């Protein structure tokens, strides 16, 4: 109801990329499961990333990995948060910029993986709410995102 103006997108794509994201968070374990495991299977390089668990191989052993799927929790609901303030997101990327490009040292590249990652999976799931637009205002809102994150980086002297 109560309007709330957005930043780089438009009112129509970022009501586009919600409705789907109100469709992902009803069943987050589920997308979150689906989304590593391509992004593990696209590019095998990012599973190191994971300390707690980058001893799976198989999709089976992804599928029992009960720490994978906590995790696919923690990215999707922390990228919801961020989607959700539609562009206004300086104080949420602080603290997630801090940890990633620090304690974990995750490259901008990795975050184009995941990105491919979300858009392949939620085109599979959801025909009725991604169709072209809502693919293309999804696309918008994770490059917003992906240079938000590389400016911060940039702020921390992480080569990124």
């Amino acid at each position: 109801n109560l309007y709330f103006q957005g930043k780089v997108l438009s009112e129509g794509e970022w009501q586009l990329v919600l409705h789907v994201w109100a469709k992902v968070e009803a069943d987050v374990a589920g997308h979150g499961q689906d989304i590593l495991i391509r992004l593990f299977k696209s590019h095998p390089e990012t599973l190191e990333k994971f300390d707690r668990f980058k001893h799976l191989k198989t999709e089976a052993e992804m599928k029992a990995s009960e720490d994978l799927k906590k995790h696919g929790v923690t990215v999707l609901t922390a990228l919801g948060a961020i989607l959700k303030k539609k562009g206004h997101h300086e104080a949420e990327l602080k603290p997630l910029a801090q940890s990633h490009a620090t304690k974990h040292k995750i490259p901008i590249k990795y975050l184009e993986f995941i990105s491919e990652a979300i858009i392949h999976v939620l085109h599979s799931r959801h025909p009725g709410n991604f169709g072209a637009d809502a693919q293309g205002a999804m696309n918008k809102a994770l490059e917003l995102f992906r240079k938000d994150i590389a400016a911060k980086y940039k702020e921390l002297g992480y080569q990124g």
